[PDB]
């Protein structure tokens, strides 16, 4: 049934109310985030809980082991909400320890049409075939993809002309990439923040429209 959700629900709302009557109110009128999220759907990295931000913080995109292709208007629009319209300060790449979709990208099951979508962290796995054949347990060649993927995607997102234009124009955008131990509940920093276009290869820089 439906209804603890409900119930929860109108338990959440009420309770909010009780402490600020005009929470939803003031929040209704104007949407502000200073951060956009891309993550994995899995159930235990919930964005807004991971870092304490409320209702009203943090613009979300989740998919499948948080991938960012430059041919997905799905996630690029979402990005492009977030950079042109919202004016977003941050985007936060986070993958976390443990994704079965990065897992699913190491075996050779076929899952369906998410063996398409998992591609480029296959792509990934194979350009790194030496590096994670010298790892001794599957659950580190994983955790270890979990990682070089999020770096990937941080450099998919930075590439997009959405993001070089938003800095073309003087826009402070910062993309970053983070990775949730689902172990732990630790968010952890990878340190391979992107602010600016001299940061990028020169053979992914876009001149200016
Ligand atoms: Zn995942």
């Amino acid at each position: 049934a439906l209804q603890q959700l409900f119930e929860n629900n109108v338990r959440w709302a009420e309770a909010i109310k009780q402490e600020d009557p005009d929470f939803f109110a003031k929040l209704a009128r104007q949407q502000t985030p200073e951060y956009l999220w891309i993550g994995c759907s899995d159930a235990r990295v919930p964005a807004n809980e991971i870092v304490g931000m409320l209702p009203g913080d943090l613009f979300v995109h989740r998919n499948v082991a948080n991938v960012v292709l430059h041919t997905d208007l799905n996630c690029l629009s979402v990005i492009q909400f977030a950079v042109d319209v919202l004016k977003v300060k941050h985007i936060l790449v986070t993958g976390h320890y443990g994704c079965g979709g990065v897992r699913a990208s190491l075996h050779n099951d076929q899952l369906g049409l998410i063996d398409g979508w998992l591609r480029s962290i296959r792509d990934l796995a194979y350009e790194y075939r030496e590096h994670l054949e010298q790892l001794p347990t599957e659950e580190e060649r994983v955790d270890r993809l979990c990682e070089l993927n999020v770096i990937q995607q941080v450099a998919n997102v930075s590439h997009t002309s959405i993001v070089q234009n938003a800095w073309h124009r003087g826009q402070s955008l910062s993309v970053h990439g983070c990775i949730y131990g689902i172990k732990d509940g630790l968010w952890k920093n990878l340190n391979v923040t992107v602010s600016g276009l001299d940061q990028l290869p020169p053979q992914y820089r876009l001149s200016p429209l």
